[PDB]
């Protein structure tokens, strides 16, 4: 059930922590022993009403192989007066993130045809979200996961209502600015930060720079300074001239400043850099190897 | 200065009990000194290559500048090796939680004006100590102002004193970059603004602009007039203290020393009684 607020008892249970940060657990399905990732946050009773409202605002969308499947939201109550707990459950991916991938690679840079393959998977996941009228809102290397089969999946802890960004005294945080499109940043020219499905495509382009260089543009900058520069700077660029013409054009394709003039997911899926991948099979293999030697 | 290599494993020295809160970077635990049972707050930060120097700095500032009754005292630092090592930053445990906590657990989410005068003064004394050492806290807010079980007031978190942007609601106008302020130039008086907002938080239960999206608050703060208390009940002194913390242009905002001489801060006759009222309120919430 994706429209309810049940107790996780008998359906899901926690086994061990992964990282402190939201707090993420390695969990399991009780009735089938299937592994799942579970985000656990403390919520007040005032916030629980807020998430009831947001469950109403949810949009439905089927499973999709480029999205880590969102299994639903649960609440594990505590004694009267104390803060309860919100669980957000999602498919488990054991090969880590794309950021881990680029860090666990010599020179902190991926091969261009790896970037092409990964970028296309992100786009296909996003096409599925956008065609069902949902913005992802947080595309970056950290939020793109590899499975133990070189499958690339977007993190979904309920992106439709953004439940993991809306409550738990972390919702008052501005967060990391490096993957933000110009239009989501309030500034002198844009007093109301509009979010659009095309915001994801800017972040997608930033994620491509991240794969290519290990870090998003302006990573050397204090985050408040970057937030100021992003709506003001011309579109960011790859530092090195080593890259193919197709790659530069794709980056330029994503990073159109004015979102009204930025292409849709469908258009970018047809971009020659994304569309024409002759070494795809070998790349899927190459990634499998990299995941395996890392595990030893 | 400290070197991360020399740091010992915490085993048999400190043990973690339970997560008690968060930091700018790192989870905060109610920890325990194994040999004596004495409590300590422990900040558990994962030592990555990117955040490796940010951690080093938080140790050094906490170590050198926490020798003042209004700064939560540095105990020591430890590393618990794993290949993603954990660093344990150990300091004085403030049992009563935060100011934000206090107001939200008080009836009608507001504190008596003389609780606010005492608490704000303690904040200002800790701040004066930092400023005279040429340190700017940079993240003063109710969540970083703590209370011990004895109603003592202590400043924590030198995290942003030296990649994520935190909450904006307590930021001074001058730390927010914009066209006529492209480099976000600011001084020690940034903290005094934040102290004003913290006082408003004690008075109303939330900072100004709390109903706004944080990104929208970031845009508004440099454009909006100084925030004002909603109610007309407060004294003339309190209004004037808030006005003084919240001078829009930091160039003519009073210094920490000047605000300590503000009658609202300076003249506290019921101080003795306030500490008792506060102590009681902490006990009735436990
Ligand atoms: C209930 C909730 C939180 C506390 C608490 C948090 C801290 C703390 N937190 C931080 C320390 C350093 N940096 C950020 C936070 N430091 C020192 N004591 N303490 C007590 C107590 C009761
Ligand atoms: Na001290």
């Amino acid at each position: 059930d994706l429209s309810s607020l049940r107790d996780p008892a008998g359906i899901f249970e926690l086994v061990e922590v992964v990282g402190n940060g939201g707090q993420v657990y390695k969990g399991r399905h009780v009735k089938t022993g299937q592994l799942a990732a579970i985000k656990v946050m403390d919520v007040t009773e005032d916030e629980e009403e807020e998430i009831k409202l947001e469950i109403n605002m949810l949009k439905k969308y089927s499973h999709h192989r480029n999205i880590a499947t969102y299994y639903g939201a649960f609440i594990k109550k505590s004694p009267p007066g104390h803060d309860d707990q919100l669980w957000l459950v999602m498919e488990f991916c054991g090969a880590g993130s794309i950021t881990d991938l680029v860090k666990n690679t010599k020179g902190n840079t991926l091969k261009e045809d790896w970037i092409a393959y990964i970028s296309r998977e992100i786009l296909r996941g996003l096409a599925h979200l956008h065609i069902h009228h949902v913005i992802h809102r947080d595309i970056k290397g950290q939020n793109v996961l590899l499975t133990e089969n070189a499958e690339v999946k977007l993190v979904d802890f309920g992106v439709s209502a953004q439940l993991d960004r809306t409550v738990g005294r972390r919702n008052t945080f501005i967060g990391t600015p490096y993957w933000m499109a110009p239009e989501v940043i309030a500034c002198d020219e844009n007093p109301d930060a509009t979010y659009d499905y095309r915001s994801d495509l800017w972040s997608c382009g930033i994620t491509a720079i991240e794969m290519a260089e290990g870090a998003p543009p302006l990573c050397d900058m204090h985050p408040m300074r970057a937030l100021f520069l992003i709506p003001r700077n011309p579109p960011p660029r790859l530092k090195s001239k080593k890259w193919s013409k197709k790659f530069f054009s794709f980056i330029e394709g994503c990073l159109v400043k004015n979102y009204m003039q930025r292409p849709s997911t469908e258009q970018l899926l047809k971009h020659p850099f994304i569309r024409d991948q002759p070494n795809e099979r070998q790349v899927r293999i190459q990634l499998k190897d990299h995941i395996d030697r890392t595990r030893k």
